[PDB]
Order: structure tokens, then C-alpha cells, then sequence
């Protein structure tokens, strides 16, 4: 996250770490026994990392549990990252509390210029590189469709949607990938593309999941 600032230990309760012997990215808690992702987060071999701030300090809320599988969107294009979604499921279903929530999937989808929260352990430089050990959030509301279009012309799909600023500075990064847009307390978005980060007129681009809960529903109620 670059431009963010530090959320607060265990104060975004859904966010989690993927993690194959190192942080790689993040993903949404959707309920005790799912974790939504990026589909280019894919790896074999993924240990969720429940309840973390500091992800290399074990401050005593954590739950480390292995995957047991991985579902890639059976549509997604890693040409374009269109359908950028990925569903796994945890091998024990997660003990819930306070440090420790799911996040609710929407039943609309969110109009320009609703505000959301992003949050990650990815990249906080535009320029350069510098990788945070506690979790960064940003505050950034969704761009209209127009602009988000103008801003990446011929690439941009219906299942996707821009946040973010405009004018640089403030952005979610490298190392956020597959970590929620949370807006009006749905998960709205999935961190998955964009051009470089913080820069002029490229903002964030996160994968639409407005457009696919149903997707998620059969999926987690068949597996
Ligand atoms: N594992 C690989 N070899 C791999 C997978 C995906 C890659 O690139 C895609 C395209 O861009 C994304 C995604 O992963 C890296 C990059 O991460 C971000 C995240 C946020 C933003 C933004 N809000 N400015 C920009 C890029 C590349 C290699
Ligand atoms: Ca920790």
C-alpha cells in the first residue's frame, strides 16, 4: 500500500496472509472454511495466515492453516487477469473471533465514488522498493467506469473497476495482490492489476466480485 497508513493491530479481521515459507499475497476471509484471492496468486503449497499484524512476529492471535485446495476461476486469463478470482479452502476451518471475522460478499454492485478500505502488506514506495512488516490500509473510493476506461483504454472489462486517485500518490501495490476492496462492509474488489503504483492517472484495478458471487456460492457449496 503506498500512501496508507498503518490500520492497527487485528482492526481488518478478514485480511489474510498466504504465505509459502514467505508473505507472497493477501485474501479476504469469506467464512470459516474460505479464503477468496487473485487467480494470480495461484501457487501449490499455500499456509493461510489468519489473525496477523506484524507478519514476522508471532504476537499471539495468529492461526497458520494449510490449504487444502485451490479453485482458479474457471474463465480466468492471465493475458489480461480477467476473471482474477481464486477461491481456497482451508484444510481445518478457522477458529472465529474477534481478531479473526469473515467479510460479507455483496448482493449489488457498488456505484462510483463509494468509498472503500484496501489493505495489504505489499510495496509502500511509487518509486523503488520497501515492504512493510504490519499491515497498511487506504482509504479510496471507487473511480467511475469512464474514467478507469480512459485510463487503461482496450483493457479494462466489465469485470473489473478502477480506485483509487487520480493524481498519484495514494495506491495499493505489489504484494497486496489478492487482498479485499472493502466497501459499506462488502468485499467489493480483489487487488489485481494496475500500472506500476501511485502513479498519474493509473489507478489500482481490482477484479469486480460483484460479478461473481454466485460463482463463489455454488463453488463453496459444492466443495
Ligand atoms: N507470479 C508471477 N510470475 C506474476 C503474477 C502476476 C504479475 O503481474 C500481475 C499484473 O500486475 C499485478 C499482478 O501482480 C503484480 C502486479 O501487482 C500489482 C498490484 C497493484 C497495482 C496497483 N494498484 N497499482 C499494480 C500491480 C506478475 C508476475
Ligand atoms: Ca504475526
Amino acid at each position: 500500500i503506498v500512501g496508507g497508513y498503518t490500520c492497527g493491530a487485528n482492526t481488518v479481521p478478514y485480511q489474510v496472509s498466504l504465505n509459502s515459507g514467505y508473505h507472497f499475497c493477501g485474501g479476504s476471509l469469506i467464512n470459516s472454511q474460505w479464503v477468496v484471492s487473485a487467480a494470480h496468486c495461484y501457487k501449490s503449497g499455500i499456509q493461510v495466515r489468519l489473525g496477523e499484524d506484524n507478519i514476522n512476529v508471532v504476537e499471539g492471535n495468529e492461526q497458520f492453516i494449510s490449504a487444502s485446495k485451490s479453485i482458479v476461476h474457471p474463465s480466468y486469463n492471465s493475458e489480461t487477469y480477467n476473471n482474477d478470482i481464486m477461491l481456497i479452502k482451508l484444510k481445518s476451518a478457522a477458529s472465529l473471533n474477534s481478531r479473526v471475522a469473515s467479510i460479507s460478499l455483496p448482493t449489488s454492485c457498488a456505484s462510483a465514488g463509494t468509498q472503500c478500505l484496501i489493505s495489504g502488506w505489499g510495496n509502500t514506495k511509487s518509486s523503488g522498493t520497501s515492504y512493510p512488516d504490519v499491515l497498511k490500509c487506504l482509504k479510496a473510493p471507487i473511480l467511475s467506469d469512464s474514467s478507469c476506461k480512459s485510463a487503461y483504454p482496450g483493457q479494462i472489462t466489465s469485470n473489473m473497476f478502477c480506485a483509487g486517485y487520480l493524481e498519484g500518490g495514494k495506491d495499493s501495490c505489489q504484494g497486496d495482490s489478492g487482498g479485499p476492496v472493502v466497501c459499506s462492509g462488502k468485499l467489493q474488489g480483489i487487488v489485481s492489476w494496475g500500472s506500476g503504483c501511485a502513479q498519474k492517472n493509473k489507478p489500482g484495478v481490482y477484479t469486480k466480485v460483484c460479478n461473481y458471487v454466485s460463482w463463489i456460492k455454488q463453488t463453496i457449496a459444492s466443495n
